[PDB]
């Protein structure tokens, strides 16, 4: 039965890949500017678009992008007389699901829809900064490695949930709780019920992610506190606190985007056939076969853009870049040490002085997420960050019980590294870490801000 899993997940791929190279013939697009990246996204948007119908479930629609709601569609860069051409491409919603349904035979293909919907948060994830939304939240800063999927959707499903992190749920119940602090009929009526109900399923999503009984415990009253205030929002900072050390149990999925499927599909590969599986080498493989461009900035590194996308790609923003960088085979540095900022290029941005190159996305290794294992110690922000607070305000059996298993914490996925050339993940290779290298991608931060726009 687990191969029948695999020709489900492969038909969904072979379905982007057959939709993307109809998006290409119906935009007249070269072979290279199919591989464009800056144009799969924006083929992927159209998609996500003609979808949501303003639902804000699988992307999030500009205010302006709603002067015609019938109509979809955003940038298209094709090399024109030695210059990068930017034009706005306009369809019909209605149009785009019809191709969309016709390259999945027919069906609607939810799972496709999600998959690229996760692709684009995760790329998010390593580009934007999301330091002015946890202050306005009452967080600490340097909880920024709890912030996976921080950029989906607000009504996103379940499908969603799985990727969010600890910190993106305790930051979208404190927005609700506070929203429930200003008007005191949130939690009555009609509008009361539903919203009580969602309140509950919030907290046992985030209850699921910690892998602790007391967390578990203290995750209980929050959703016990008929009418939550002030009190439950501390009381979630401090369980954000206790998943600095104490980490949650998140959901990473390698979502490549359509540009990469679209070729292996163009040139002929039947994914139902083969199979495909997100969590073993068979990313990796189409990474290291995949051939990818990427308009480029000037005062921009396109070996940065590549690490950009290629650890997007892999979904390890929020992963140990000592391990990332073993099998990378290269450095993989920090997110403030990288000369580029996001893929996408603004409407208001000079095309004139715009080049483009390849993107890097090859790895000498392999893994698997999951036998010696060597296991490294948080930086100082981390642990100022995860120890402070418990000097005032509340005090419980339970914080005093989290805060004893967080000082005690003995040395939470890893990876199993193999061989390119070890297919059949025989030998597992135990990595040798460059312990000049930071740990965490977020250390001296300096990208954009993701509430600019």
């Amino acid at each position: 039965n687990a191969t029948e899993i695999r020709a489900s997940v492969g038909k969904m791929i072979d379905g982007i890949g057959r939709f993307y190279i109809q998006m290409c013939t119906e935009l007249k697009l070269s072979d290279y500017e199919g591989r464009l990246i800056q144009n799969s996204l924006t083929i992927e948007r159209m998609v996500l678009s003609a979808f949501d119908e303003r639902r804000n479930k699988y992307l999030e629609e500009h205010p302006s992008a709603g002067k015609d709601p019938k109509k979809t569609g955003g940038p298209i860069y094709k090399r024109v007389d030695r210059k990068w051409m930017r034009e706005l491409v306009l369809y019909d919603k209605e149009e785009i699901r019809r191709i969309w349904r016709q390259a999945n035979n027919g069906d609607d293909a939810t799972a496709g829809l999600t998959h690229m919907m996760i692709w684009h948060s995760n790329l998010n994830d390593t580009t934007y900064q999301r330091t002015r939304a946890l202050v306005r939240t009452g967080m600490d800063p340097r909880m920024c490695s709890l912030m996976q999927g921080s950029t989906l959707p607000r009504r996103s499903g379940a499908a969603g949930a799985a990727v969010k992190g600890v910190g993106t749920m305790v930051m979208e119940l404190i927005r609700m709780i506070k929203r429930g602090i200003n008007d005191r009929n949130f939690w009555r009526g009609e509008n009361g019920r539903k919203t009580r109900s969602a309140y509950e399923r919030m907290c046992n999503i985030l209850k699921g992610k910690f892998q602790t009984a007391a967390q578990r415990a203290m995750m209980d009253q929050v959703r016990e506190s008929r009418n939550p205030g002030n009190a439950e929002i501390e009381d979630l900072i401090f369980l954000a606190r206790s998943a600095l050390i104490l980490r949650g149990s998140v959901a990473h999925k390698s979502c490549l985007p359509a540009c990469v499927y679209g070729p292996a599909v163009a040139s002929g590969y039947d994914f139902e056939k083969e199979g495909y599986s997100l969590v073993g080498i068979d990313p990796f493989k189409l990474l290291q076969n995949s051939q990818v461009y990427s308009l480029i900035r000037p005062n921009e590194n396109p070996a940065h853009k590549s690490q950009l996308v290629w650890m997007a790609c892999n979904s390890a923003a929020f992963e140990d870049l000592r391990v990332l960088s073993f099998i990378r085979g290269t450095k993989v540095s920090p997110r403030g040490k990288l000369s580029t900022r996001g893929v996408q290029i603004a409407s208001n941005e000079n095309m004139d002085a715009m080049e483009s190159s390849t993107l890097e996305l090859r790895s000498r290794y392999w893994a698997i997420r999951t036998s010696v294992q060597a296991n490294l110690p948080f930086d100082k922000p981390t642990i100022m960050a995860a120890f402070t607070g418990n000097t005032e305000g509340r005090t419980s059996d339970m914080r005093a019980e989290i805060i004893r298993m967080m000082e005690g914490a003995k040395p939470f996925q890893g990876r199993g590294v193999f061989e390119l050339s070890d297919e059949r993940a025989a030998n597992p290779i135990v990595p040798s870490f460059d312990m000049s290298n930071e740990g965490s991608y977020f250390f001296g931060d300096n990208a954009e801000e993701y509430d600019n726009l």
